[PDB]
């Protein structure tokens, strides 16, 4: 059978697929036609149907896995389209995680003789994260940070070594947010979570602006001015609130200037998109900061697809975590940030 | 001069006014006409102009303050209308707090010979809170909780003794949120804050529903179903997420079902109002929970006018804090919740 791992989230399905590249002449003969059709389909296309995408830039080349050499591919599509995926499959051992491994268990079993093995979504996340960092991103660092995140003329992506990664606070920004404390390879806990996550950004942005995609929401946000919607400290105090070290530019009330009808009539969709992004991102960083202080962990890594093609939120997190922590916490990011659960599921294959 | 304290917030001005009731015959003679006009105006009206309100039910009767007996009155109006207030004043020592004490300092000084004394908004909050609890609410408890907050057929308001109130976590829900740790009458700190406060509720609700007042937003929310907009754990898992004790009814992603166009087309304004209220209230409780755990404080008191005439948010806080704390934290509420800064400012009068 082909080697897959799948993470079925509330919004996106993530699939990790190992393509063997050491197939012998005899193995190619014994390779059944349906299986050759799937490998050729997956490796000769980068778009699958109307909504599946292979993230070619993330491919790990010439990886040794389970004693074979191959390429590790990263594929995503909306969970809304999982029925199409299963129907094509109906036209094999599947290790699957995320809530959808449970929700759609009966649907996967419509594939005759398919063996579904449900694995825990945060177990798989930790295992996949640690594995990908260990093997490297084709010899480059998997983990990075933004150096000098408070100075835009200096701020730049730089590699970060995770060779001894414990302890680590992992902030998984999906539909919602889960916060994990990782103390060892076998000692981790879910500290808490928040409901204000990527689904809040996308849902509120769609309601407020009429955008029809994540990418459109980000493009709108890139053009907006969140201070047209937000009430700042200087709007209330006339300046800094010196006594408690609050700068005048800090947001006192997200969307707080929208209590005034005339301001609601002048605000642009782009302003609202940017205010939504800033509101969600600052809340995530603040919750991460509080959890890091309580867990006594100073390295905070952010994962999940809220941050894919989202440099604005990444740089806001990098700046805000450093600023509000007075430099005590460091924001870390990973190149394969949305796919760790799917990789961790694939890594469960030998147990079955 | 009349005895006032004023808290000029980002949204509302709160005024505490001490009406002497022990005026002698000789004092009444020496009482200048403008001053009698103000006392009669304040005590014979409950609405002032088009936007000022006296909260008559909060009046403290026959209070002894600064060696005189009198009634303590509680009055509020929008900060947007402070120019009207100052203009009428132009037609005396003012102790003032909130950001507006700084922002509008020059405007108060247009009142000839007026002495403005700016006092810190969180100093005044702590002093006013401790004072009002100490004198009682006309012999009744100032502080209350919701007994059996998880069982609607049992849940009921009950008095709570704060005779030894330390330590205490104070959550001030105004335009934004400030979280205070109070260790003694002279030892308190601002732990942190969040930008997702009462102004976020009102501003987002106005954008999403077209409501034109706080009270209208609450009325809409009372009729709505937040689960039409929110994505729940059971929407992702099909049920509970047993491994981490997350019930299926918990919100996984606030507004997360609004990423689907057909759901945006079916959701009602009332549903959106309720989702906004639930989103903001749960975030406040969660941040309060994390701060209480870090500060090692088990009593959490919620103040500010986000909760005025807002039993929905109060009961949600009471239930959520108890539930997610596994009964380790208690949500507390105060009858005079919006006015403590104004009282604390009034209490600064003897220092000048
Ligand atoms: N193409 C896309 N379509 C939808 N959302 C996207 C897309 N790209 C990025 N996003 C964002 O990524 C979020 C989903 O991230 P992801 O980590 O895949 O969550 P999930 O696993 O599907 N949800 P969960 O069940 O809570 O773990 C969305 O809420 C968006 O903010
Ligand atoms: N009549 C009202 N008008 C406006 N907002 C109201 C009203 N009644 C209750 N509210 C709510 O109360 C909040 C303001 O509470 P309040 O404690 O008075 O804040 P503030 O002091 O004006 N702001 P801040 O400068 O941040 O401390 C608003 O954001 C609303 O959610
Ligand atoms: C005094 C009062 C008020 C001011 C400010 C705030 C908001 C606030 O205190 N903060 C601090 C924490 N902050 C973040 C952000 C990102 C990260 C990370 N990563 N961490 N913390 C958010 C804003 C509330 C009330 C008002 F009168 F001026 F309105
Ligand atoms: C697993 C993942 C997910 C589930 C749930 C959540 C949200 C979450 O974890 N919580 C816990 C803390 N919680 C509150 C609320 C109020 C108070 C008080 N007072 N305290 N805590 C908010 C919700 C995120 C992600 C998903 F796959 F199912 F999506
Ligand atoms: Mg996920
Ligand atoms: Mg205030």
């Amino acid at each position: 059978s082909p080697w897959f791992g799948m993470d079925i989230g509330g919004t996106l399905v993530k699939l990790s697929y190992f393509e063997p590249i050491d197939i012998t002449a005899e193995e190619e003969q014994e390779e059944v036609e349906s299986l050759k059709s799937i490998r050729k389909y997956l490796t000769s296309n980068v778009a699958y149907g109307s909504t599946g995408i292979r993230d070619v830039h993330l491919e790990l080349k010439d990886l040794t896995l389970f004693g074979r050499r191959g390429n590790l591919h990263f594929i995503r599509f909306p969970t809304q389209d999982l029925p199409t995926f299963i129907q094509m499959g109906r036209d094999t051992v599947l290790c699957a995680t995320g809530g959808g491994a449970y929700k759609f268990e009966k649907d996967f079993r419509t594939i005759g003789n398919l063996h579904l093995h449900k694995l825990d979504e945060l177990d798989c996340l930790v295992k996949g994260l640690l594995y990908i960092d260990s093997v490297s991103f084709n010899g480059q660092a998997e983990c990075y940070y933004f150096a000098n995140a408070s100075e835009p003329e200096r701020c730049q992506k730089m590699p970060f070594n995770l060779d001894d990664p414990y302890p680590l606070l992992v902030v998984n920004i999906g539909s919602g947010v889960s916060i994990l404390a990782v103390h060892s390879k076998d000692n981790y806990k879910r500290v808490t979570g928040t409901s204000l996550g990527g689904g809040t950004f996308l849902g509120l942005c769609s309601l407020l602006t009429g955008c029809e995609s994540f990418e459109e929401a980000l493009e709108m946000a890139s053009k907006g001015d969140s201070t047209q919607a937000d009430k700042l400290v200087r709007d209330i105090y006339g300046g800094d609130y010196e006594r408690f070290g609050l700068p005048g530019w800090a947001v006192a009330s997200s969307f707080g200037n929208m209590i005034y009808k005339e301001k609601r009539e002048s605000v642009s969709k782009e302003d609202l998109a940017r205010a939504t992004l800033v509101t969600i991102t600052n809340n995530i960083g603040s919750v991460a900061r509080m959890c890091a202080v309580n867990e006594k962990i100073n390295r905070v890594v952010f994962v999940g697809n809220f941050l894919r093609v989202n440099t604005l939120s990444m740089k806001l997190l990098a700046y805000a975590l450093d600023y509000w922590s007075k430099g005590q916490l460091k924001a870390l990011f990973l190149e394969h940030e949305g796919y760790f659960g799917a990789v961790g599921a694939l890594l469960g294959l030998p147990n079955f």
